[PDB]
């Protein structure tokens, strides 16, 4: 049952989407999206609305219902919810289908058997007349449930809002074979010719399957995680957005992703702490999820009363790696470290990354350090 493979083409070509879609109305904004609360609670209500509903929703997010079967498509990722969502033992996590409704309602308890057995969705009660003891149960719930990494992100609320949502995330990650927090110093790492800094670095010299690459023409740097998850870096030449950007594709990382070789030159690394929050209504219309939160439709096709429609979905993608470990350096490599080949990984200028999946090819989180002041 690869049932990941409907899904994880379609879906990791639409973290480029979305991705060129800040860096199309930004060149200020730091990135830190999770291709994974957007492309999934916006599919996940492949249940919660149908008929020409969920032809914005799972019609959106790649997956062509022509191409392939809309519901021989709920386990892709409930194997994402099981694949990578069991009980892990490295990676962890705390994203979570929070879900938001209003006290008044009934919606379809059948509904609600669908989303919930397969993604689990949570879902419960609140009156929203009384627009603070909904916060005192979101954005608390981005407390008591993201074990306090998206500990805001609801400032404000109105007093109707029925069908809203919640995907909280308390990310994990380390390196199997580490990193030294004492070759770790803060040095020149620079943005803008305008925001030439002084980042919070670090160092080492592992034998990094390091390229650097015509197709996209910049530094492939490749770290091994602690459980199952393979990072990815990534460096700009010089002047260096599209092409890579713009140019990327699956494929472009199927063949670095793929390898386990060798090499041995110096890494660079300012420290990685990035949020980033981000609202789906305010992309996913010019995107294409247009009626979906729209003044009314079949979002009542998850009630049937009192005309439904959508309130609102975030992402504050919490990043939670570094530099921790255990196989660490000892000696050898204490000096090994600073031992660069001929060239160094000087992240003294602006890239990008993304984190992949070895039990699918899952990309958690995509980005673009811009500049720390904003992390």
């Amino acid at each position: 049952h690869p049932t990941f493979n409907k899904i994880t083409p379609n879906l990791a070509e639409f973290a480029f989407s979305l991705y060129r879609q800040l860096a199309h109305q930004s060149n200020s904004t730091n990135i830190f999206f999770s291709p994974v609360s957007i492309a999934a609670a916006f599919a996940m209500l492949s249940l919660g609305a149908k008929g020409d509903t969920h032809d914005e929703i799972l019609e959106g997010l790649n997956f062509n219902l022509t191409e392939i079967p809309e519901a021989q498509i709920h386990e892709g990722f409930q194997e994402l919810l099981r694949t990578l969502n069991q009980p892990d033992s490295q990676l962890q996590l705390t994203t979570g289908n929070g879900l938001f409704l209003s006290e008044g309602l009934k919606l379809v308890d059948k509904f609600l058997e669908d989303v919930k057995k397969l993604y689990h969705s949570e879902a419960f009660t609140v009156n929203f007349g009384d627009t603070e003891e909904a916060k005192k149960q979101i954005n608390d719930y981005v407390e008591k449930g993201t074990q306090g990494k998206i500990v805001d992100l609801v400032k404000e609320l109105d007093r109707d809002t029925v069908f809203a949502l919640v995907n909280y995330i308390f990310f994990k990650g380390k390196w199997e074979r580490p990193f030294e927090v004492k070759d770790t110093e803060e040095e020149d790492f620079h943005v803008d010719q305008v925001t030439t800094v002084k980042v919070p670095m670090m160092k080492r010299l592992g034998m990094f399957n390091i390229q650097h690459c015509k197709k996209l023409s910049s530094w492939v740097l490749l770290m091994k995680y602690l459980g199952n998850a393979t990072a990815i870096f990534f460096l700009p030449d010089e002047g260096k957005l599209q092409h890579l950007e713009n140019e990327l594709t699956h494929d472009i990382i199927t063949k670095f992703l793929e390898n386990e070789d060798r090499r041995s030159a110096s890494l660079h690394l300012p420290k990685l702490s990035i949020t980033g929050t981000y609202d789906l209504k305010s992309v996913l219309g010019q995107l294409g999820i247009t009626k979906v939160f729209s003044n009314g439709a079949d979002l009542s096709g998850v009630t049937e009363e009192a005309p439904l429609k959508l309130s609102k979905a975030v992402h504050k993608a919490v990043l939670t790696i570094d530099e921790k470990g255990t196989e660490a350096a000892g000696a050898m490599f204490l000096e090994a470290i600073p031992m660069s080949i001929p060239p160094e990984v000087k992240f003294n200028k602006p890239f990008v990354f993304l984190m992949i999946e070895q039990n699918t090819k899952s990309p958690l989180f995509m980005g673009k350090v811009v500049n720390p002041t904003q992390k």
